[PDB]
């Protein structure tokens, strides 16, 4: 149900990353 090939389950996971956000300061 939840593999670390099924990417389809990493999206949730991708959205746990919020780096994006903090190189908003920087970048």
């Amino acid at each position: 149900e939840k593999d670390l090939l099924a990417l389809d389950s990493w999206k949730n996971l991708w959205s746990w990353f919020s780096i994006t956000n903090w190189l908003w300061y920087i970048k």
